[PDB]
């Protein structure tokens, strides 16, 4: 496919990993 | 590659984007 | 495309709904 495409995989993943953490962050504090 | 390809990565930029904005709505409520 | 393009697509759609899943939980416990 488009090395466009596997570019915007790239940013996808890395967006997901840094909103997993954030997650993580947030049960961390509250708990669950 | 697929126009249904990159009509997927469509909806998951829309889908993270949303996501986003909850994590801020929620980090905005505790604290961070 | 690539059949593995396809191949990372299907995880991240999965990620994402793992996410959507965890938001719920911490919008439950908190309240929104």
């Amino acid at each position: 496919g488009m090395k466009q495409i596997e570019d915007k995989i790239e940013e996808i993943l890395s967006k997901i990993y840094h909103i997993e953490n954030e997650i993580a962050r947030i049960k961390k504090l509250i708990g669950e």
